[PDB]
């Protein structure tokens, strides 16, 4: 499948979610767009692998790391690999996602 693509902002609300990611997930985009990533949509990627690691590359203005995580919550659970890197646009944030 063609990479999962969610856009955030720095608090981590959704500000794009594409179709692949909605296939990935089973999240419909229109209902999670304007929404916290963190804090609503996506609960399980509250830690400090992610969720931490997001914070922190926000604070720095770095940001730009790989791992692997489990998507578990509300889905069938999927091992993916997360790419998380900031935009060029203004206090945007990609999060790429590919199954592993
Ligand atoms: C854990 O709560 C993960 C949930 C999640 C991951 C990615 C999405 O696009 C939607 C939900």
């Amino acid at each position: 499948l063609a990479f999962g693509a969610i856009q955030l902002d720095g608090d981590g609300n959704i500000l794009q979610y594409n179709a692949a990611e909605g296939d990935i997930t089973g999240r419909d985009p229109k209902q999670v767009i304007g929404k916290n990533f963190f804090k609503d949509v996506a609960p399980c990627t509250d830690s400090p692998e992610f969720y931490g690691k997001f914070k922190e590359g926000v604070a720095s203005g770095n940001l730009n790391t790989m791992f692997e995580y489990t998507f578990d919550y509300q889905m069938t659970p999927t091992k993916v690999k997360v790419h998380m890197k900031k935009a060029l646009s203004g206090d945007s944030y990609w999060v790429f996602v590919k199954r592993v």
